[PDB]
């Protein structure tokens, strides 16, 4: 995979985030991971460090796995990183985010995030506390 280059527009919530990506305004979800909503419970901290994380960066750079890089909504699929730190990823260490919506072929950091899952998991964080 090839980390690419992209511009914060505005934080949206845990999972999702605005940014300008080839010069166009775009929402990305986040691969593989589920944030609770703003409305259910931890949905407002997860929500604070994806925005902590991508409103601090000096570089934001978008990866698209090897399969859709679009969803049924328009949403950009991609892994997100913040000053080479994986959004994704960082969600799911600190128990704000589960694994999940893994789809065969977009799936490549699957074993990496369910190593942090494994790890917030044992450390009681968040979700898992
Ligand atoms: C993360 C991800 C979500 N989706 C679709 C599945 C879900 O469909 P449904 O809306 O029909 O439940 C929705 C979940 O996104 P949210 O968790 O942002 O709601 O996005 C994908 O198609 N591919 C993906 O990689
Ligand atoms: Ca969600």
């Amino acid at each position: 995979l090839h980390k690419e280059p992209a511009t914060l527009i505005k934080a949206i919530d845990g999972d999702t985030v605005k940014l300008m990506y080839k010069g166009q305004p775009m929402t990305f979800r986040l691969l593989l991971v589920d944030t609770p909503e703003f409305n259910e419970k931890y949905g407002p901290e997860a929500s604070a460090f994806a925005k902590k994380m991508v409103e601090n960066a000096k570089k934001i750079e978008v990866e698209f796995d090897k399969g859709q890089r679009t969803d049924k909504y328009g949403r950009g699929l991609a892994y997100i990183y913040a000053d080479g730190k994986m959004v994704n990823e960082a969600l799911v260490r600190q128990g704000l985010a589960k694994v999940a919506y893994v789809y065969k072929g977009n799936n490549t950091h699957e074993q990496l995030l369910r190593k942090a899952e494994a790890q917030a998991k044992k450390e009681k964080l968040n979700i898992w506390s």
